[PDB]
């Protein structure tokens, strides 16, 4: 096979998967259809540029390290492999389309601002130089445009009005993996992979990582083969999964009450379409079951609804310029925001949540709840862009439209009003781990204090207080404000917000 003329690249950034990808099976078909004539080229385009950026920590870093050692090593199943091109866009597909006589380009659309700009602009360059393009709606169940249009031209507002639209729409069909590509030596090396053979080939974590004192353990490997793993193992029991009740599953177990596919869901690593048509089967074969929104289908939904008024919006993730958001004259407290940012509010409860969050990069959607409640209109009337931020440097599962969209929930800026109800910092915990566990492994200074205070230590004399080992203002810090107070202040700040709104 001397006879090749043309290269087709899929161009990964979400959808970092094999399974249900038919931008990518789109390529091998075609490839596999005229033998001789393609190579194969799947790229994955990291800016080297940005590995020094905060807003990435170095644990969502290493999830995507290992998210591509895993895809490259399944894309060798299918003869293939994936070449990750180190440099920006703009310039990298300029220099491919001519260097590689690129013939298709296939990816899964991104509702993010800048990646749409980013995609136009490809799009755009594409046509010009002859270069096909196929997208496809993959990252999502449906596609919030044809749900923004089977509600005549306005995203749905409420998850309810929001599933009476889907209900109406087709299910896009999920597909198997690619097929292995036949007859189809390497691709012959570019001016690039000849001063280095190894110029595309996965980055080591010390490529990618380069603050590994932020790293904390690896409970969670990135990659689809452990996405697949994950989900098999939460669906084996099967019970478990028909019975879900969100709201019931505790914030403060040691080890997750949920799934724990929100990283691969947020990386492509899992398809959320292959997870929705596996629930569906549990569903019906389970007489007894939950229903949205509590059930994991309506978890999924949840993720849907989110995309869906985020695709409409482009300043979905701030509060000016933004049609959902009630603008609410959330105030600058620097001191407040770095304590709540390194978890030293002096609420033990938030306080194990914020550690957790930064040395895991995971917790559960109701500790997301209590601190997102305490920074904003629960405690500190700090805004929640502020929340989001740290949100966005801290999280694996780390998402543009499901950050935006619960902050403005949690913060009652949209889609949630009730603002009279406010998580407390001392009692919301206990419902759930009573004796503090949770507490004593991630605010670990407070671990010999009796269950009675743990959740509230300012309750332990000075004496006792020494006797834990831990003086408050010493080893521990006093609350940075009075829970009882501030809150009932913020409520009417509330108020007033949304008077001067309507
Ligand atoms: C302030 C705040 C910020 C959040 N930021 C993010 C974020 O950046 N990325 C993110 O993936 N989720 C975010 N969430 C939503 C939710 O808390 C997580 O999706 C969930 O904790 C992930 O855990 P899990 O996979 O065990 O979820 P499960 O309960 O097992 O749910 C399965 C999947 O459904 C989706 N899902 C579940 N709950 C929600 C929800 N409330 N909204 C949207 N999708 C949902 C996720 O893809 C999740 O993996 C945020 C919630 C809050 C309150």
């Amino acid at each position: 096979m001397d006879s090749q003329r043309s290269t087709l690249v899929h161009w990964f950034r979400k959808g970092l998967r094999l399974h249900d990808n038919p931008a990518l099976s789109h390529i091998f078909t075609a490839a596999n259809a005229a033998p001789g004539r393609y190579f194969v080229r799947p790229i994955f385009i990291l800016d080297p540029g940005i590995l020094d950026w905060m807003q990435v920590g170095a644990n969502r870093w290493r999830f995507l390290q290992q998210t591509l050692e895993d895809l490259d090593n399944q894309l060798r199943k299918l003869n293939s492999r994936l070449f990750v091109v180190r440099g920006k866009p703009a310039e990298v597909f300029p220099r491919i389309f001519k260097s590689w006589r690129v013939e298709m380009l296939t990816f899964e659309t991104d509702i993010e601002p800048y990646s749409v700009t980013r995609d136009a602009a490809v799009q755009k360059l594409a046509k010009a130089e002859g270069v096909r393009v196929e997208t496809h709606c993959s990252h999502t169940i449906y596609n919030p445009e044809l749900v923004i249009a089977k509600n005549l031209g306005k995203a749905p507002i409420t998850y309810q009005k929001f599933l009476g639209i889907v209900e109406q729409l087709k299910v896009p069909k999920v597909l198997g993996v690619p097929e292995k590509l036949k007859n189809m030596p390497t691709p012959p090396k570019d001016e690039v992979e000849q001063k280095d053979s190894a110029a595309y080939d996965c980055p080591t974590m010390k490529q990618l990582v380069k603050r590994p004192e932020e790293l904390g353990p690896n409970k969670f490997p990135g990659g689809e083969t452990e996405a697949l793993r994950r989900m098999e193992e939460s669906l084996k029991d099967e019970i478990w999964v028909a019975r879900f009740e969100k709201p019931n599953t505790a914030p403060n177990s040691l080890e997750p009450s949920t799934t724990v596919l929100s990283p691969y869901l947020k990386f492509g690593c899992l398809s959320a379409r292959l997870f929705n048509q596996k629930l569906k089967e549990i569903i019906k074969r389970q007489p007894k079951h939950s229903q949205p929104p509590v059930s994991l289908i309506g978890q999924l939904m949840w993720r849907e609804f989110y995309y869906t008024v985020a695709a409409a919006e482009p300043n979905f993730d701030r509060m000016l310029g933004n049609v959902y958001c009630m603008q609410i004259p959330w105030q600058e407290h620097p001191d407040h925001l770095e304590a709540w940012t390194h978890g030293r509010t002096g609420y033990p409860f938030i306080d194990a949540i914020m550690r957790q969050l930064r040395q895991e990069g995971w917790i559960h959607h109701l500790a997301r709840h209590a601190v997102a409640c305490f920074l904003t209109r629960g405690d500190l009337w700090i805004s929640w862009e502020e929340g989001q931020r740290v949100f966005e440097q801290l999280l694996l599962d780390q998402d543009w439209a499901l950050n935006a969209g619960n902050w403005m929930w949690l913060s009652a800026s949209a889609f949630f009003h009730q603002y009279f109800r406010v998580y407390s910092p001392v009692a919301f915990g206990k419902k759930t781990d009573p004796q503090g566990h949770y507490i004593r492994k991630y605010v670990p200074e407070l671990s010999k204090y009796p269950a009675g205070c743990i959740y509230e230590p300012w309750k332990a004399s000075l004496v006792d207080q020494r006797a834990y080992g831990c003086v408050l203002g010493t080893d521990y810090p006093h609350r940075i404000v009075k829970h009882e107070v501030v809150h009932k202040e913020n409520i009417k700040r509330m108020g007033a917000a949304y008077k001067v709104n309507r």
